[PDB]
């Protein structure tokens, strides 16, 4: 009764999430990639911060969930680019008003937040490259 | 009286260029070199044929702007991404709504989409992107 579901397969669309598996390759990895090269030690006590919260906060669905958006929030802040940061909110945001546990790869989930934090910190585009596209696949997966 | 006066640089505000730059060499370059791998020979009708008015209709400021749309729409519309579509949409509107005679740059603006339209056609992406970063210098050259 939603036209969303007339034109989009139940479930398991995959052109649409070939199309949004694309976009977001090309702009969060170019993100990553800028943080690592212009984020701030401020900028870096925002990310731990928000990576702290989602560690310690990681039982109940809504307080990691809060954490998890200031610790994207926070990576995207840090590339100071103001056109780039509402490209990405629509990219998010449409993620999340099409898209459909999160227990069961929470371990997973921590770890590639680290990695991220982790090549920011030091600097290393490549590597902050490398860890937002894992988490692309990773979110493609489910 | 429009706050937008307020928080920019009258003229030449380099920081929002500069924004406005990064993300356009992100997008449409990828843009270019996903036309060339996927575009059709239908694609390159539609794009040829906006090329050439273009060319003949260089006169009036209203038909070849005209034809300039239909271009990057024809271009657009060979990447068969509908996500990256609205995005470049967004980028374009976003420039055509905050920044500012182009019969001066005429030839060099014809010859510029010229390059890109047989680099698509080529299928040479190296080439495509190539076409669209020199397409976004010209534009922030202005
Ligand atoms: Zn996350
Ligand atoms: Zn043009």
């Amino acid at each position: 009764t939603d036209v969303l579901q007339w034109v989009l397969e139940n479930d398991y669309d995959p052109r649409l999430i070939s199309a949004m598996s694309e976009v977001r390759n090309l702009v969060e990895p170019a993100i990553a990639r800028w943080a690592a090269e212009r984020a701030t030690s401020s900028d870096l006590a925002q990310i731990e911060s928000a990576l702290n919260e989602m560690i310690a906060n990681n039982q109940d669905r809504e307080a990691f969930n809060e954490a998890d958006i200031r610790y994207h929030e926070a990576v995207l802040q840090s590339v100071h680019n103001p056109v780039l940061q509402q490209l990405s909110i629509a990219i998010s945001s449409l993620q999340r008003a099409v898209f459909e546990g999160d227990e069961a790869n929470m371990p997973q989930t921590l770890q590639e937040h680290k990695a991220l934090f982790d090549a920011i910190r030091h600097q290393d585009g490549d590597a902050a490259e490398q860890a937002a596209l894992t988490m692309i696949a990773s979110s493609t997966r489910r």
